[PDB]
């Protein structure tokens, strides 16, 4: 019960600060200080208990984001999209990105990464309807559709920054953030 | 001179029609009717000869929706932008696709496909700097950064659509982009 989740617990702190590779079962008892025959009985298989740590450790970024304060949706949103860069998820955006790269060889970290990606759209959702309901946010569009896209746009300016092109910046990310979110809320 | 174009013309036959594993140096000599050696002679190494044949594929790509007629640029750009799914650049869409999954471990390749993307920006731009000459495009921001993230998007949705998400429909995709070009630049 408490010791399935301090199994857990040992799980999350290697897989923050050295990945999924390094979660071996017998690595993960060690640091738990049990043996790798009751991380065997409370974890259906060591791909298991990486996306269980992985989930966690997603809702634990979300907790955290929610203490930095905001006065605006607008704030919040810069938050959620990563504009921010906040040095205390450095980790946990490593570990998502790792996340990324696995969805097509491990079974349960691709079932993994899209349950995270449906919160991370659903948190983004509440934010624009609770932007809305205050009267921030305009309504142009429905707030499904926004948080998809959204979504759509950081997801795919990193994914061209990571090609390393020529003539741009990275550092214009939280800029081409705002103008997207402005332009589709405000 | 010309010999060395049709080895160029068998390469891109092979590519469209069956990838890039599928051209061996053996292969597109038996298809061009000539020796391994002419092939060697005539480029620098097979990775020389696939990236060769991809951005040549890619210029015709760019030709062949050249000939699709437009009275604006908002079509313009739902072409250049992949929307219009035109059953002609299937196989071209395969390779690009293909491409990008090669850049990781071909050096040519690599190259190659940021060439072609930086020429794809270069599209997008003019493609906004004549809408915006013409009088049919708003000048809100500069046409650099609008080409950069309408790129971004477009390439975030269809990663967004390879997670097999619940919920999400690929077939969204004009829409969506429809709504990004109007707010952008209308």
């Amino acid at each position: 019960d408490q010791r399935r989740e301090m199994i857990l617990q040992a799980a999350m702190q290697i897989a923050l600060a050295e990945g999924f590779t390094a979660m071996t079962v017998r690595r993960i008892a060690t640091e738990a200080q049990t043996s790798t025959g009751q991380v065997h009985h409370h974890f259906s298989s060591a791909s298991h208990l990486k996306a269980e740590a992985f989930l966690k450790l997603m809702e634990q970024l979300d907790e955290i984001e929610q203490t930095l304060q905001t006065t605006s949706q607008f704030q919040r949103l810069f938050i959620l999209l990563g504009a921010e860069n906040i040095d205390r998820l450095q980790p946990y955006l490593r570990l998502w990105n790792e996340a990324e790269l696995l969805i097509e060889q491990d079974i349960e970290i691709q079932k993994a990464y899209n349950l995270a990606m449906q919160s991370w759209h659903q948190a983004i959702v509440q934010s624009i309807e609770c932007g809305q309901k205050e009267g921030e946010f305009k309504n142009r569009s429905n707030s499904t559709d926004i948080a998809w896209r959204l979504i759509a746009f950081v997801c795919g300016l990193e994914g061209i920054y990571k090609l390393g092109l020529q003539g741009l910046a990275e550092e214009d990310f939280k800029r081409h953030t705002e103008a997207i979110i402005r332009l589709e809320l405000l």
